[PDB]
C-alpha cells in the first residue's frame, strides 16, 4: 500500500518485463523492426492533437496548437530521419582490414519524460529506443502523468498490433522519487536518457548506470550587424513564443550592436514584443528569482498576461514577449538565466567581438554545452562563433527552439539536446538511434606475435 | 595539513586546477601545435621501453620484462601510427548542402585511472589520445605501481613541455590515496573518467556524477572450431596466454573444443608446452585460486606457472607454459569460469558449435559479457553466427586474445582502454582512443520557417 514502496516493485517489475521484451526485439530483423517503428510513428501522428490537449490541460503549460507541431516534429520528422538508418545487426564488413560491424542494442533504456514537452518526448524517445533494439521504460513527471501514460498506451497498443513483444513499451503508473531512484540504479538498467534539470541530470551520472544527459539552455540570440532586423526578430518570436517557451533551445536572451540597438527594439516592439520599464524589470525579477536562489517554477510555459499578473504588472494584451534590458551576468541575476517563460534579456554590445565576449561570460555562468544563436549575413564573424562560443549546437538565421531540435535544421530530429562534457554529460548530440547501439567489431588476426618484437 | 588522506585530496585539487588552465592554453593550439607534442611523447615513450618495463617489473612484481617492452611500444608507437593523421581539433566538416558545419570540442581535463597491470604502457596511450583530442589529463596510480608510473609521467611531460605542451597538462597524484581518488573522479573540472581497472572501481566512476567510460572483466572463452587449424590455434593462444604471465583482459580464459577435435587439441597443447592439470591438482588449485569472500586471489595475477605451482603446492614440469584444468560447470563458485590474469586455463569439451556457442554465452553471461570471445575456425558462416550472438564488443577470429583485442595482432583500433559496452555496464564499446575523447559542434543554417513545417 505505501506509495514508494509500491512505486518501487512497480518499476523492478516493469524493468523485468522490459529486459525479456528486448530479448525478443534483439533477435528481430531491420524490417520487422521498421515495421514497428513505423507503426509507433502512424499512432504518435494520429493522435497528435489529443495529447497535445491533454498535456496541456494537465500541466497548465504552453499552447495546444504548439504541441501539436511539437508531436508532429516527433513522429514524422523522427520517422523520417530515422526510417532508413541501419541499426540493426551485420552494418559492416570491410575485407580489406578484415574487420566486420555488428550494432548491439545497449537492453532496457530509462528515459525521464519532462512536463515541459511531455507527449513529444515520449513519442521521439520510443521511436528511437525501438528503431535500436531497446526496450524503454519511462519516469513521467507527476503533473503530466495522464497525458505520459495515454500517449505509452497509444503507441504501444499500435507498436505490439506491429509485431513488437508486448512488454517492451512501458511507463510507470505511480511517480516518486524512490521509484525513479530506482529504474536509474537498476542493474538491468543499460542507459538513463535524462531530460531534466541539473539536479535531475546529476543524480543520472551518480546512479551507477551509464546516463546520457542535458543541460541548462541560455542560449543568447545576437543580431549582428548585418542581419536582415524584420527576418531576425521573427524567428526569435517564432521561438521564444512556441509553446510558451517550453523547449530547452529557445533563446533566452537577445544581443544587439549598438548600431542596430534601436532598429530591433523598434522592430520587436512592433511584431509585438513588451519591453519593460526598469521598475517593471526589477519587479518581475524579484519574482523570478527565489530566496534559495532557484528560478521560479511558476513562470514555467505561462502566458505573457499570466506571468504579468503573478509578478503585479499591467501589460498590453497583444503583448507576445516581455523583454528586459540587462548589463550584467550572475547567479543573482534572473535575466541571465534559463526562463522558460515567454521572457527574454536584452544586452547591448558595441561590437561583434564585445558581443562574443559578453556570450562567453553568460554561458560559462549557465547554459555552457547548449545552444547559442546568431543572426547574420557575415560568414567570417559566424565562422569565429562556430570556433569559439562554448555551445553544442549553434544556430545560424533560425529560430532557436525548432533550429536546435533540428525542425527547421538540418541538425539530427530530436528532444534531447546533450550538453557534451562542459555541461557534464557524456554526449553533446541531438540523441538518435546511434546514441543507443553498441558496436561489436570482429576481427581477424593479420599479425603474429613475431612481427610485433620485429 | 599532514594527514595522508587530506593532503591527497590538497593535491588532487591543485592538478586539476593547473591541468584545466593548460587546457585552454592546448584549446588554443592548431592541430600542427597538437600533434608535434603527440609525436615528442611517442618518442620518449618509446625511447624509454625498456626502462619503464623494467620499473614496473620490479615494483609490482607482475609479468615478463620483455612482453612489458613490447606493451610499451605498442602503446607509443602503435597507437601514435594510428592516430598521427586524424582530424581531432577545430573545424572537421563543411557540409553546405545540409548547410551544417561540425567542430571538435576537447572534452577538457581527463581523469585516467591506471592498473598496476598494465602501467606504463596505459600512462603513455592515454596522454597520446588525451593530449591528440586537446584534453589535459591527471592520473591516478594503482599504489602498487607508484614510481613506474610517475616516472612514465616525469619522462613524456618533459618531452612534451619541449615540444610546447603547457605545464600541468599530463599529472599525476604522488600520494595514492581512495579519498583523493575518489577527489578526481568526483570534481567539477574534471570533465571525464578513464576508468581501467576493477569492478568496484568502474561502479564507482558511474557514480561519480562526472560522465565515465569504463571497462569490464575480461573472461574471454578461445573456440577451436573444428575446421580450425590446430597448430596455429594453439600457437595463438599460447602467445596470448603467456604473453606477461597473462595481465592483459583480451587474453583467452578458457578453451571451449567440439569433441570430435578434443584428443588432436589436447595433443598439440602437449606438444607446445601446456600442461593438463589431474582432477586432484585441478581442485588444488581451484580452492587456492577463489578466496572465502567470493574474490579471485590476487597472489596468482602476472606469475609465473612455477611461482603459482609453488603456492598452490603442486608440482609441475619447468617447461610448462600454461596450467589447464578441464571444467564442466559455470558459476561465481567455480574458479574457473572467472578471470584468472594468471598463465592458467579451462578447457571445456561440446559436442557442437551450437552447444559451443551456448556455452561461450552462459561463461560470458555470468562473467565478461561485452568484453572478448575468441574463435579460431575456417568457416566462415559458424564465425558471422558468433558475430551476431555472443555478448561481447570485440570478437577475435583467428589470433592471440590478448594481442588481437587491443589492436596489435589485428586491425582494430590501437588501445588499452577495451569498453565492455552497455551490456558490462559501460558507456562506451570500443577501443577508445581520440574520437572518444571530444565533443562535435555543429554549426546549422535555417533551410525552413514555422510557417513551413505548420
Ligand atoms: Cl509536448
Ligand atoms: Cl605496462
Amino acid at each position: 500500500e505505501d506509495k514508494d514502496l509500491r512505486s518501487i516493485q512497480e518499476v523492478r517489475n516493469l524493468i523485468e518485463s522490459a529486459n525479456k521484451a528486448q530479448k525478443e526485439l534483439a533477435a528481430m530483423s531491420q524490417q520487422q523492426i521498421d515495421t514497428i517503428v513505423k507503426a509507433i510513428a502512424d499512432a504518435g501522428y494520429g493522435a497528435r492533437e489529443k495529447l497535445a490537449k491533454m498535456a496541456h490541460e494537465e500541466t497548465g503549460f504552453g499552447i495546444w496548437q504548439d504541441k501539436v507541431i511539437k508531436n508532429v516534429f516527433a513522429s514524422k520528422h523522427v520517422y523520417n530521419y530515422i526510417k532508413d538508418m541501419k541499426t540493426i545487426g551485420m552494418l559492416k564488413e570491410d575485407n580489406e582490414k578484415k574487420v566486420m560491424e555488428v550494432a548491439v542494442p545497449l537492453g532496457v533504456v530509462a528515459g525521464l519524460i519532462p512536463s515541459t514537452n511531455p507527449t513529444s518526448t515520449v513519442i521521439y524517445k520510443t521511436l528511437i529506443s525501438i528503431k535500436a533494439g531497446n526496450s524503454i521504460v519511462f519516469s513521467p513527471h507527476p503533473n503530466a502523468l495522464k497525458a505520459i501514460l495515454e500517449t505509452v498506451r497509444i503507441i504501444s497498443e499500435a507498436a505490439e498490433k506491429a509485431g513488437c513483444p508486448k512488454g517492451a513499451i512501458s511507463c510507470m503508473t505511480v511517480p516518486t522519487i524512490q521509484g525513479t531512484d530506482q529504474l536509474m540504479k537498476h542493474k538491468d538498467t543499460a542507459v538513463i536518457l535524462a531530460t531534466g534539470g541539473s539536479a535531475m541530470v546529476k543524480a543520472a551520472y551518480s546512479s551507477g548506470t551509464p546516463a546520457i544527459g542535458v543541460g541548462p539552455g541560455n542560449g543568447p540570440a545576437f543580431i549582428e550587424r548585418s542581419a536582415n532586423i524584420p527576418r531576425a526578430v521573427k524567428h526569435i518570436l517564432d521561438s521564444k513564443t512556441f509553446d510558451n517557451g517550453t523547449i530547452c533551445a529557445s533563446e533566452q536572451s537577445v544581443v544587439v550592436e549598438r548600431v542596430n540597438k534601436e532598429a530591433v527594439i523598434a522592430e520587436f516592439r512592433k511584431q509585438g514584443a513588451h519591453f519593460l520599464s526598469d521598475a517593471e524589470a526589477v519587479q518581475l525579477g524579484k519574482f523570478i528569482l527565489r530566496p534559495n536562489g532557484s528560478m521560479n517554477p511558476a513562470i514555467v510555459g505561462k502566458s505573457v498576461q499570466h506571468i504579468a499578473n503573478l509578478a503585479g504588472l499591467t501589460v498590453p494584451a497583444d503583448a507576445r514577449v516581455l523583454i528586459a534590458e540587462e548589463t550584467k551576468v550572475g547567479a543573482k541575476i534572473p535575466y541571465s538565466r534559463e526562463k522558460l517563460a515567454p521572457i527574454l534579456a536584452f544586452y547591448t554590445a558595441e561590437t561583434w567581438q564585445e558581443a562574443c565576449e559578453l556570450s562567453m561570460d553568460i554561458l560559462y555562468h549557465e547554459g555552457a554545452g547548449h545552444t547559442l544563436i546568431i543572426h547574420s549575413e557575415d560568414k567570417e564573424i559566424i565562422r569565429e562563433f562556430a570556433l569559439k562560443k562554448p555551445v553544442s549546437r549553434l544556430l545560424v538565421n533560425t529560430p532557436g527552439a525548432l533550429g536546435g531540435i533540428g525542425a527547421t535544421t538540418n541538425l539530427v530530429p530530436a528532444l534531447t539536446l546533450g550538453c557534451g562534457a562542459v555541461g557534464g554529460s557524456s554526449s553533446s548530440d541531438n540523441i538518435g538511434p546511434e546514441n543507443l547501439f553498441n558496436i561489436r567489431r570482429i576481427a581477424t588476426g593479420v599479425l603474429e606475435l613475431e612481427d610485433i618484437r620485429e
